[PDB]
């Protein structure tokens, strides 16, 4: 709906609880879901484990899912993704703000870094989806509905979807859908993708990079290539000796924030207390300063279902075959569609030239159920959005 093509129409179940304040609002909601998501996730993983995701991707894919949700399934969706925090209830205006949001995000607010996003739907080549549902998906999310033979060729189906994502992620993301997620009973598959590649506004030089000794929790040793640089950066040593460092990209509208808990300190606290407000506070305190950066040259992949975590977060209905409500999707009889499962997969690569991240979130309808430090944040400055985020627990990567 990117002011090229408010005014536009959209019809389905609607729930009730410059105007950029709505977009800025949306960004906050999005950010609120991110920190809360990160926690659960963290709380579920081993402290010394890697974490990497694009909460933004999760947001989108779920907003896309929201398009055909009904009374309560919709409500949860609204509350969980914090949609109900923006001003003016209008369930339908969410998608519009998202449209505007994504707009500014991927469309020509440019050229110093690569910020692309693609979305798509994959329904059964035999069913008849709601035309409006289809049209609003392509209009808001730019999501086209690709017919896939789930009944007769589910495996091939998955594979196809995975190949699409791979195309859309520069090969970075393959495998978003696991080996048995798609079956004969899959009606549709909502998919989002995000791809970033950026150049360091101030880059490290391979000449200063040095390999070195990396110890793990009770585990032996590994080798890490540590980058080095000296320069003026927006830094700040916050409470408890926690460090906060900002590394912008040539595409200065985009930056990478590092949060290092005081050496030997449990990352757990900081994380445990994570709020967008706490974050924003850190930011607001950053001062420019000459310093030496010891940063690793590394890569990290992250994959996982979202079902469990989102369930704990209040997303229950959506997942129940019995109480799920997604009536506005298939033209005839859309009266039995739960989200079997949802998957996420993120890739992160950091080196001397810059950084490169990618992720995918794919919601499947009626399918088959089932080493010390670091915090990363790739954010959109003007837009106040967390694109990517994670924990780097192993720089000597496999």
């Amino acid at each position: 709906i990117c002011t090229a093509k408010d005014i536009p129409m959209n019809p389905m179940c609607i729930y009730r609880s410059a105007t950029n304040r709505r977009v800025w609002e949306l960004s906050k909601a999005n950010s609120r879901f991110a920190t809360t998501f990160y926690q659960h996730l963290a709380d579920s993983k081993n402290d010394n484990d890697n974490i990497f995701l694009s909460p933004l991707s999760i947001s989108t894919a779920f907003a896309m899912t929201k398009l055909g949700a009904c009374n309560d399934t919709l409500q949860q969706l609204m509350e969980v993704f914090k949609f109900d925090t923006i001003s003016e209830k209008t369930s339908d205006q969410i998608h519009f703000f998202f449209a505007k949001l994504n707009c500014r995000l991927y469309r020509k607010a440019n050229k110093s870094s690569k910020l692309v996003s693609a979305n798509r739907l994959f329904g059964d080549k035999s069913l008849t989806f709601n035309e409006t549902y289809q049209d609003i998906s392509e209009l808001v999310y730019g999501a086209k509905l690709q017919p896939l033979d789930f009944k007769e060729n589910a495996e091939q189906s998955r594979a196809a979807i995975n190949k699409w994502v791979s195309n859309k992620t520069e090969g970075r993301i393959t495998d978003v859908i696991p080996s048995e997620a798609i079956n004969e009973l899959t009606v549709l598959v909502l998919v989002n993708t995000i791809y970033f590649k950026g150049l360091w506004k101030s880059k490290f030089s391979p000449e200063n990079t040095r390999k070195e000794l990396f110890y793990k929790a009770d585990g032996e040793s590994c080798s890490a290539s540590m980058m080095y640089q000296e320069g003026k950066f927006r830094y700040r040593r916050v409470a408890e000796g926690t460090q906060v460092l900002e590394l912008p990209f040539k595409g200065d509208d985009i930056t990478m924030v590092l949060i290092l808990p005081k050496p030997e300190k449990s990352l757990a606290k900081v994380e445990k207390e994570l709020t967008p407000e706490v974050l924003q506070e850190w930011l607001d305190e950053l001062e420019e300063m000459m310093l030496v950066v010891h940063m690793p040259r590394f890569r990290i992949e992250d994959g996982f279902s979202l079902k469990e975590q989102l369930q704990d977060m209040g997303l229950v209905d959506l997942f129940s075959p019995e109480k799920s409500k997604l009536p506005g999707i298939v033209a005839e009889g859309r009266d039995d569609l739960y989200v079997s499962d949802a998957f996420h997969k993120a890739f992160l690569e950091v080196n001397e030239e810059g950084s490169e991240a990618a992720a995918s979130t794919a919601v499947v309808i009626a399918g088959r159920s089932l080493n010390r430090p670091f915090l990363v944040f790739i954010r959109e400055v003007p837009l106040n959005t967390i694109i990517f985020m994670g924990r780097v627990a192993n720089p000597c990567v496999k």
